[PDB]
């Protein structure tokens, strides 16, 4: 040793125990007291008699300084140590109210800390306790907290409900309170997808309690806590809430307190109910079977006349009473909707996105020039976000036209309305750059509002006419944006609108920068297909829609651009788009055939890419399509042997071997000089004829006498034929010296 080592010994082992005593209080978690201390020191305050009231030196306004300081003392002990953590939890559950008075004042954020002191379930019983006191009197100020922690509480924990049961009674017990319905919906979400039915059914049992209290007449006022709960829980609940209204005698009770009382304000709040119901087809007839001479007398107190306009209309029960009529019906909404009485401002949208469906309406809304505008901008700047659905909605019904041998008998009303539509359409929409407007906001619109742009702008490519300013406006980009998501019938509706506009627009001046092949998948879903459907469920696609898309696919391919080469690869590329166009060249139906045709006719001046499909004939498949096209040189419609004519006139000669090739085939060539000679009359058929000709004798050596080629050397028909075209007429103004050069070569 060195302290047993002296005239006054020490012996080390007094000197071990030492240090120990030192080194234990050295050696076990730092700052603990001073924390817990600090914390000692705040839940001091608690000994201010009535129930550790919190001192309004610390609630007042000013005082927030002294409280942050509060809450990162209390939060500090809480989340450095766990030793100082559990202290904070043992002075909590000693003083559970005192502990609620203190925090409440806290920040949101502070929540986390109180239920982080509650280890496990059992522990917060104590707790609940507290908080279905709290709130069952009302007596506390900061509901939104107490329920905060309930909230959090609940997420937290696995409860049993018979534990939680309490919140349903208690929380619907204050319904009226808008700072409590608000953490109820919060509150009830979760209970409900955590006791399914077992919450489901406290709630009808509860709300029973209250029906039976008001049959007997007596409570704080049964009734409007119900009414004001079924309304307020309908959406999140909706199914369970019918299951109350329909209840025998309520839908008695109600009335009785609306008739033989005046409660102006409850009668109102039943009118929100009865609106809040109109689900299934079976409440809104209910509700006309039921509460008819109730809306009947509303609509004569203001307190009571939109609410009660808006039942009559979402429920259709309108058309009964001989009190009112459509007209006057609208003008009560149309009327409060020119920026006046503000608090109608938006159900009168909703009720006229119903109403601007029966025409009359139609008529009237596109007549009243000022609403119209009142609604344009309601649209546009305005920016009232839920209002936009339904002045949406009326601005497709609006812009809403009727769709639609030789008739020389004698009516014509239809031409009324039809001038009037594309008036109120170029009018408000296309000059008020409307459709340019939505293009920019396009990408916020809500699913459902885009829809509504979707139609507006469909309604607007049913006039030709409109589809090239409607085409500036970005039409074109916002349609083609929407497609590329999600099988609805909207969807094969801005298909047929996409169609339409590819057809009576320049493919240079629209895919001038984001590329064409991407029309193609649409276009085609307006065509027949081999593979299962798409999405599946429900909307047809008619057979006016597969000549619609040939059309613009037709235009899509014309331009000799390098993306038009490019859209004839993608087309006779993709097996499926090939063999779909391929099948309808065989169609028996007219205009579908021939626009076919000039679809391929059109594909053919870019040869490398559809040119080996009729061309090759060493291929069994080009073959075969070669020899069809040969028999359409004579088909009774005229205006296709104008495309299969051109189809032969341009290979002819934009590729001398194959020219050189079809010298030897007869059926060709025969038909060829027939139709040629029998329908001279025809001015382009012959103008493309002559080319063939032109073409072919083009690869026939005069001198090379060695080899000759008859079935076009020979032939008086063509050989005269060629002359009667040579007499005058229209011949042509370029080929005209071909036709000598060509009798040049025959006998």
């Amino acid at each position: 040793p060195l302290s047993e080592k002296g005239n006054d010994p020490i012996d080390s082992s007094t000197i071990d125990s030492l240090c120990a005593a030192f080194d234990k209080t050295l050696k076990s978690t730092p700052d603990v007291q001073k924390y817990n201390d600090a914390i000692n020191t705040i839940f001091q305050l608690r000994q201010k008699s009535e129930s550790g009231k919190m001192p309004a030196d610390l609630t007042n306004s000013e005082a927030l300084k002294d409280r942050q300081k509060i809450e990162e003392i209390l939060t500090r002990s809480y989340q450095d140590h766990s030793e100082s953590r559990v202290h904070l939890s043992k002075l909590i559950q000693n003083d559970i109210p005192f502990a609620l008075n203190l925090f409440e004042i806290l920040s949101r954020s502070s929540i986390h800390v109180f239920v982080g002191c509650f280890s496990n379930k059992d522990a917060t019983i104590a707790l609940l306790n507290e908080l279905q006191i709290r709130i069952h009197y009302g007596e506390d100020t900061h509901v939104t907290y107490l329920l905060s922690i309930i909230l959090q509480l609940l997420n937290k924990f696995k409860y049993n409900f018979k534990e939680v049961r309490f919140l349903v009674k208690e929380l619907i017990l204050r319904i009226s309170e808008d700072e409590v319905k608000s953490m109820m919906l919060i509150i009830f979400a979760e209970l409900q997808s955590s006791f399914q039915k077992d919450f489901d059914k406290a709630v009808v049992d509860f709300m029973s309690s209250l029906i039976v209290e008001a049959e007997i007449d007596v409570g704080n006022d049964p009734l409007s806590i119900i009414v004001k709960t079924l309304s307020e829980l309908y959406p999140s609940l909706t199914t369970l809430c019918s299951e109350i209204f329909l209840t025998k005698g309520l839908s008695k009770l109600f009335k009785k307190r609306v008739f033989e009382e005046q409660d102006l304000q409850f009668t109102k709040e039943l009118l929100r109910l009865l609106s809040s119901a109109c689900i299934d087809e079976t409440m809104r007839t209910y509700i006309t079977e039921n509460y008819l001479q109730l809306l009947e007398r509303s609509l004569n107190v203001e307190d009571v006349q939109i609410y009660s306009a808006l039942v009559l209309v979402k429920t259709w029960s309108f058309t009964k009473l001989t009190c009112i009529n459509l007209k006057q019906l609208s003008e009560i909404f149309i009327n409060a909707i020119s920026r006046r009485i503000v608090p109608k401002v938006e159900m009168s949208v909703e009720a006229l996105a119903y109403l601007s469906l029966k025409a009359s309406v139609k008529i009237m809304i596109r007549s009243n020039e000022s609403f119209t505008e009142i609604l344009l901008t309601m649209i546009k700047s305005q920016k009232m976000t839920h209002c936009l659905y339904g002045l949406l909605v009326i601005m497709a019904n609006l812009s809403t036209l009727p769709e639609e041998x030789x008739x020389x008998x004698x009516v014509g009303a239809e031409k009324a309305a039809k001038e009037d539509i594309l008036l109120f359409n170029e009018k408000y929409i296309l000059r008020t750059e409307l459709i340019s407007f939505l293009k920019r906001e396009m990408h916020n619109l809500s699913p459902n509002c885009k829809q509504q742009v979707v139609r507006i702008i469909y309604n607007i490519t049913r006039s030709k006419n409109f589809i090239p300013q409607l085409a500036q406006q970005g039409a074109v980009k916002i349609i083609l944006e929407y497609l590329a998501n999600k099988g609805e019938p909207i969807r094969i509706l801005g298909c047929r609108a996409l169609t339409r506009m590819l057809i009576f627009t320049n493919p240079g001046l629209i895919f001038k920068k984001y590329s064409a092949l991407n029309a193609i998948p649409f276009l085609f879903e307006l065509l027949p297909r081999s593979t299962p459907v798409d999405d599946n469920p429900d909307e047809q696609i008619k057979l006016t829609d597969n000549y619609e898309a040939l059309l613009a696919l037709t235009n899509l391919a014309s331009s000799e651009t390098s993306d038009g080469e490019e859209v004839c690869k993608h087309i006779v590329s993709t097996k499926v788009y090939w063999s779909t166009i391929e099948n309808l060249m065989l169609d028996e139906n007219v205009p579908l055939q021939r626009s076919t045709l000039e679809l391929i006719s059109n594909m053919m001046s870019h040869p490398l890419t559809i040119a080996a499909k009729f061309f090759n004939l060493e291929n069994p498949q080009s073959l075969r399509n070669f020899n069809i096209l040969v028999k359409l040189l004579q088909l009774s419609d005229v205006e296709s042997q104008r495309a299969v004519a051109a189809i032969f006139a341009n290979i002819a000669t934009t590729i001398p071997l194959i020219a050189k090739e079809l010298l030897t085939k007869k059926e060709l060539i025969e038909n060829a000089i027939q139709v040629f000679a029998d329908q001279i009359d025809d001015i382009e058929l012959r103008q493309r004829l002559l080319m063939l000709f032109f073409g072919l004798f083009e690869v026939i050596p005069d001198n090379g006498t060695n080899e000759v080629y008859p079935l076009l050397q020979e032939n008086q028909k063509l050989k005269d034929a060629l002359n009667m075209s040579l007499k005058r007429g229209d011949s042509g103004p370029e080929f005209s010296a071909a036709i000598p050069v060509i009798l040049a070569k025959i006998k």
